[PDB]
């Protein structure tokens, strides 16, 4: 798989309190001057709002979900793994490294679609970063318990 980077005027982001969560590849001058957070190894970075965010993390162990693909303009219903340690292929964005925190799932995903939200019954779950070959994975947020706090 490969980090897939974001095509479109589209967010790619959590609102929860005064966080906004995005993929660390696509984070902007303005987030990096407001950083909170960051992790490359995860593909994550928190930045700070003055704006009160709607978003609810998940805190459950939910392993199905339903997740935003941009390329194919819907979402999906998918079953994805449970946060890991997997290798993932040089980009733009980053070298050849071990991601960690990634759920691995079979569903569409294409260059553009990362910051796609994935969700389940308990609040938001994580963000489309990698994928390729019939496989997507999605940076989980769950065990950021300081979000939602
Ligand atoms: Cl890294
Ligand atoms: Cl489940
Ligand atoms: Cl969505
Ligand atoms: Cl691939
Ligand atoms: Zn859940």
């Amino acid at each position: 798989i490969t980090t897939l980077g974001k095509f479109g005027q589209q967010s790619g982001a959590i609102y929860v309190g005064n966080f906004r969560v995005v993929n660390r590849h696509l984070a902007t001058h303005n987030d990096w001057a407001n950083l909170v957070w960051e992790d490359s190894s995860r593909d994550l970075l928190v930045s700070s709002t003055t704006a009160q965010g709607c978003d609810t993390i998940a805190r459950c162990n939910c392993q199905t979900g339903v997740y935003y693909c941009n390329s194919m303009r819907k979402h999906y219903p998918v079953s994805f793994s449970k946060p890991s340690l997997i290798f993932v292929e040089a980009s733009e964005y980053y070298p050849a490294r071990y991601q960690s925190h990634l759920m691995l799932a079979v569903g569409h995903s294409e260059p553009g679609d990362a910051g796609g939200i994935l969700r389940c019954q308990h609040g938001v779950v994580g963000i489309v970063s990698t994928g390729g070959n019939g496989l997507v994975g999605f940076a989980d947020v769950r065990d950021l318990l300081w979000l939602d706090d």
